[PDB]
């Protein structure tokens, strides 16, 4: 019914709308969006406003069709961090505790002697490493939460790396609803050819968007792109394909390679 019942985001005034704090590259990508073949495969964008002297865009707020919503989101791409981000830490690294502690926490000997007596790691060594203990690299996606209709929620997934560990927890997302997965199925094989012809898309490198996947007990499904923070456009002339390996300099984001993947592991568990 709404994301702040549920609740970097605010209440709006207006029913049904959420106020998401303004970023430019975010804002940017909204209003190319909303002229994009992928219009309805994003929530509504309806401008900026100002609230306690700060601006936030006013956004659809995609649980208010939904009557006790189930959410799961999903973070598309092999690679969840920008390319500057590769430069930033070679020319001026900014070390990170809080990174290298979660690090040693799951795997103990994942860090350098370095990293070690540093006790810190750099911010792409730390998204390169939850993309490889995660379905990221092999997969170009991976689950970041669910939030349950029991008011439930969890982001214990970093882990989650096979195909069938992924199913698994589609699995028990969806609850054995056979109408909200032949749902989430048909939505992303639409989402799939819009984004295949959006101009948008070929143009934008795609890193750190999630898919929204919402539903509810009386059968309710969607699904939708969010979160355009770290969406950047190419040189003009140059278009991303979406598929092919990532290499320091192509910007490619395997965005497609992760759908594919994720159709395909959906379409597997409404086989079972
Ligand atoms: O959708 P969200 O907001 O979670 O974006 C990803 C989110 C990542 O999940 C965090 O780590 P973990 O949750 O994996 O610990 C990481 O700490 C954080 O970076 P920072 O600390 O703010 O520099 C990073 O944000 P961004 O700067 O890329 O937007
Ligand atoms: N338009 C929206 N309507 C409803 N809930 C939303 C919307 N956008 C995001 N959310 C919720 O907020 C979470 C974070 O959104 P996101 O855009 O990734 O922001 P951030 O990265 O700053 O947390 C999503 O996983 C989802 O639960
Ligand atoms: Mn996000």
């Amino acid at each position: 019914g709404s994301h702040m019942s549920w609740v970097s985001f605010k209440a709006a005034g207006t029913s049904g709308l959420i106020l998401k704090r303004c970023s430019e590259p975010e804002r940017y990508c909204l209003a190319r969006l909303m002229a994009d073949a992928l219009r309805g495969c994003v929530p509504a964008f309806h401008g900026v406003v100002e609230r306690d002297g700060e601006s936030y865009l006013q956004l659809q707020d995609l649980l208010d069709g939904f009557d006790g919503p189930c959410v799961l989101d999903c973070k598309m791409g092999v690679r969840t961090y920008l390319e500057e981000e590769l430069t930033k830490a070679r020319e001026r690294p900014k070390l990170r505790k809080d990174m290298y502690k979660k690090m040693l926490a799951v795997d103990p000997e994942a860090p350098t002697e370095e990293e070690h007596a540093q006790r810190a790691v750099t911010k792409p060594r730390y998204m390169q490493w939850r993309e490889g203990i995660s379905s990221s690299t092999t997969l170009g996606f991976r689950i970041e939460g669910i939030k349950k209709a029991d008011g439930s929620c969890s982001t214990d997934f970093k882990t989650t790396r096979s195909r069938e560990q992924v199913l698994r927890v589609f699995e028990e997302f969806v609850q054995g609803d056979e109408e909200v997965l032949r749902r989430y199925l048909n939505r992303l094989q639409q989402i799939r050819d819009t984004l295949e012809v959006s101009e948008f898309f070929r143009r934008h490198e795609v890193i750190g968007s999630s898919l929204l996947f919402v539903h509810d007990h009386c059968h309710r499904a969607g699904v939708w792109l969010i979160d355009f923070g770290k969406t950047t456009p190419l040189p003009d002339g140059q278009i991303l394909d979406h598929r092919r390996p990532w290499e320091e300099g192509n910007r490619e984001d395997g965005y497609l390679l992760g759908l594919d993947n994720l159709i395909g592991i959906l379409a597997s568990l409404a086989e079972r």
